[PDB]
């Protein structure tokens, strides 16, 4: 049972295709159009069905050229409102019909952010983007909003003619709009069956530049050159990923760099990965986010979680593949470094939620829980840890990659649960079942807290980070003079980041240590968003008032939740910055992404 959806389940009927015709209205902040769903009955004598919607205005429902009866049930919070549709003729099993729904979105759609000209780089044109994962596609169009159902789609999108529309699909041409010559119609086709969470749309003043044989980068003009360089390892990562996962089935692999309010690092929208501009460090140092999104082209997008309870399938495998991509490019020692980092991030989350908290389980029960609220590092890092543990248990990365490739082939184009995975794992490694039965499955899959076993990690690149962190934690005032810019000379940006992560785990430090740190290392000057994030948190937690304006500025000039939520939270826990944090949130809230605005609100306990 998909407890996040109110639609008829896949055992009742299945959407096979969506044909979307819509118009982007920036004056009203509405998408208006029709969604034509090809629905296949899985039951005899099917006479009605239910779709998910959220803040949608329904004009009418047409089947076989006539209007039919439908009703909208009462709103169930974050899930939206169920739309029951009365079919004009009962369907037999496997019979397909086309249901055409005339609809309009609310300007408050949780799927969308509408940005004025002034919130953009160019300042002349407005901009729209979507984000459907997990359950926001229902706030764009009526659908069975569950990853247990996969469909193909085609779409025609009318926008002001100076702007460009893109979607999670192959571009299928453009023409002037016949009903309105100030407008253009862009067309799209996604021939590979996808869950509806992977439907994506951006409209804006976009330009493109080619950076590989199957990759354009898109952004506003101001960010094009920088983006093309930042993501130039993209084709080499695709070739590695194809080696590990099998053929890339999606045609194009394009990247879109969003405005700073994009709430996540990246979103694996098929044919068109969306990424945060906070990746634009200038040195390709945050490209592991690209490797991750690329990896979703197999784990997630081809093999998909049947419900959001099994989100770890999607993320943990993706992190496992990601780290392999980075290990092939940068060395196995770097894969171990990144893995060990991930463990530290898992320790942080577990500490934050509490070691008995239900959201620290690998398989989570989402009944009555908003997926946005449960969202954390856990499914990424506990999932990765489980798979790295298995790798070590079963004979090494070469053997485990053979399983992962067979897993992808096996479950391509399907949606699966943790039991499906587990049973395939047992089938594939049947000569090592004895080893597998040593695994504490109940603990790994269903218990809260840190996993019962920690894998083994190479320490080569981590040692320097720990040693410097330890020098600073154990320093007294009379040791502060011995620190110097030369301490950093052999450290990469990744190692600088891990030094701060290590230090931050023991925060607060004395204020005079943090001041010395700025004096000798000049972390204030670093623009790498990961480093800057962790440094500013370290400042605020150690009660440095000078860091307040810097933290507020970072929290609000970009909107990547990973950064914005802990920055606001730290600012709200510091008594000197508390009132300003809340004031700043209230002032920015209307111009924030709707999900981000919601979550920052809960974190700060303000309404
Ligand atoms: C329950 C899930 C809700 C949040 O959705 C999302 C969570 C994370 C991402 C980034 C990435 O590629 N890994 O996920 C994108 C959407
Ligand atoms: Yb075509
Ligand atoms: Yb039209
Ligand atoms: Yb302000
Ligand atoms: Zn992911």
């Amino acid at each position: 049972v998909d407890t996040c959806s109110l639609a008829s389940p896949a055992s009742v009927c299945r959407t096979k295709h969506l044909h979307l015709r819509c118009s982007v209205d920036f004056t009203r902040r509405t998408l208006t159009g029709t969604a034509a769903l090809t629905v296949q009955s899985q039951e005899d004598n099917l006479r009605s069905l239910v779709l998910d919607t959220k803040d949608l205005t329904i004009e009418k429902v047409v089947i076989n050229g006539q209007e039919v009866k439908y009703a909208l049930g009462e709103r169930q919070s974050y899930k939206g409102s169920p739309m029951e549709i009365s079919l004009p003729i009962a369907l037999s099993k496997n019979q397909e019909i086309v249901i055409e729904i005339s609809f309009e979105t609310s300007p408050k759609s949780s799927a969308l952010q509408w940005l004025t000209p002034e919130q953009t780089s160019g300042k002349e044109h407005p901009y729209l983007f979507s984000q459907c994962q997990a359950i926001h596609c229902r706030a764009i169009l009526p659908c069975q909003d569950t990853p247990s159902v996969k469909l193909t789609y085609t779409a025609e999108v009318s926008v002001p003619k100076e702007l460009v529309a893109l979607m999670s699909a192959i571009r299928d041409g453009e023409t002037p709009d016949p009903e309105d010559p100030s407008r253009k119609i862009y067309k799209f086709i996604q021939k590979v069956p996808i869950p509806c969470y992977l439907i994506a749309l951006v409209v804006g003043a976009l330009e493109s530049r080619q950076i590989g044989p199957r990759t354009l980068v898109w952004s506003e003009k101001e960010q094009v050159e920088k983006s093309a360089y930042e993501f130039s390892e993209t084709e080499s990562m695709l070739k590695i990923a194809e080696d590990l996962g099998g053929p890339y089935v999606w045609g194009q692999y394009d990247l879109l760099v969003l405005p700073p309010s994009f709430p996540y690092g990246g979103m694996e929208n098929p044919c068109l990965t969306f990424v945060t501009p906070t990746l634009l460090a200038g040195d390709k140092s945050l490209s592991n986010v690209i490797a991750h999104e690329i990896s979703h082209s197999w784990t997630g997008n081809l093999v998909t979680n049947k419900t959001w309870d099994h989100f770890w399938l999607n993320e943990g495998h993706t992190v496992y593949l990601e780290r392999h991509i980075c290990g092939r490019l940068f060395g196995e020692k770097f894969r171990h470094f990144n893995a060990l980092g991930g463990w530290g991030e898992l320790q942080n989350s577990v500490k934050t939620f509490g070691e008995t908290h239900p959201f620290t389980k690998l398989v989570v029960d989402l009944t009555d829980i908003d997926p946005d609220v449960a969202y954390s590092s856990v499914p990424y890092e506990k999932g990765f840890a489980l798979l790295f543990y298995l790798e070590q248990l079963l004979g090494g990365p070469e053997i485990f990659l053979g399983f992962l490739k067979a897993y992808v082939e096996k479950f391509s184009y399907k949606s699966i649960t943790t039991d499906d995975w587990k049973d395939f794992l047992y089938s594939y490694f049947k000569d090592k079942v004895d080893v597998l039965n040593q695994v504490d499955w109940n603990a790994w899959l269903y218990s809260p807290g840190l996993p019962p076993i920690k894998p083994n990690y190479d320490m080569t690149l981590t040692n320097a980070c720990i040693a410097l962190s330890q020098r600073w934690i154990t320093a007294k005032e009379d040791d502060l003079n011995s620190f110097n810019a030369t301490d950093l000379k052999d450290l990469s940006s990744h190692q600088l980041n891990e030094f701060l992560a290590q230090t931050l785990q023991r925060a607060p430090l004395p204020l005079g240590h943090i001041k010395r740190m700025q004096e000798v290392y000049n972390f204030n000057a670093i623009n790498n968003s990961e480093i800057r994030f962790r440094w500013l948190r370290l400042c605020i937690q150690s009660k440095w008032e000078d860091a307040i304006p810097l933290a507020l500025k970072m929290a609000t000039e970009q909107g990547r939740m990973k950064f914005t939520r802990p920055l606001f939270k730290d600012l709200a826990a510091f008594d000197k910055s508390h009132d300003q944090a809340v004031r700043t949130y209230q002032e920015h809230k209307a111009s924030m992404h709707p999900v981000t605005a919601m979550l920052v609100g809960k974190d700060l306990k303000v309404d």
